[PDB]
């Protein structure tokens, strides 16, 4: 079907306030990098292509989409003011998965595994 995909979430906004913190550096260098390499990362590495993946209802249900490709670019582009803004985006990505899909679905098992690893890495966030 199509129809169409929305514009992806922004990864640049020159008027948005931003900072480099060592916590944001750790989010890129440790948290994002480890999740990124994982065997379950691939469905979360770019925005949902609702056309290709045959998920025509995706953007009827999910109105705040987020993915690790967007987060990666936001970190590389120094988009954030603090770590919480970034952790927010990971939480949105996970939440969207759990909202759209059913417990026990293969995609949800992936999200749960990534989220478990995420929380472990988040646990060692530096001062
Ligand atoms: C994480 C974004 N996302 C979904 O919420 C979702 C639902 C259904 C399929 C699918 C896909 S898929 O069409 O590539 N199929 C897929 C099914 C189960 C998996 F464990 C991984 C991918 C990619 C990313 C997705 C989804």
């Amino acid at each position: 079907p199509r129809g169409s995909n929305p514009p992806p979430p922004e990864t640049s906004n020159p008027n948005k306030p931003k900072r480099q913190t060592n916590q944001l550096q750790y989010l890129l260098r440790v948290v994002l990098k480890t999740l990124w390499k994982h065997q379950f990362a691939w469905p979360f590495q770019q925005p949902v292509d609702a056309v290709k993946l045959n998920l025509p209802d995706y953007y009827k249900i999910i109105k705040t989409p987020m993915d690790m490709g967007t987060i990666k670019k936001r970190l590389e582009n120094n988009y954030y003011w603090n770590a919480q803004e970034c952790i927010q985006d990971f939480n949105t990505m996970f939440t969207n998965c759990y909202i759209y899909n059913k417990p026990g679905d293969d995609i949800v098992l992936m999200a749960e595994a990534l989220e478990k690893l995420f929380l472990q890495k988040i646990n060692e966030l530096p001062t």
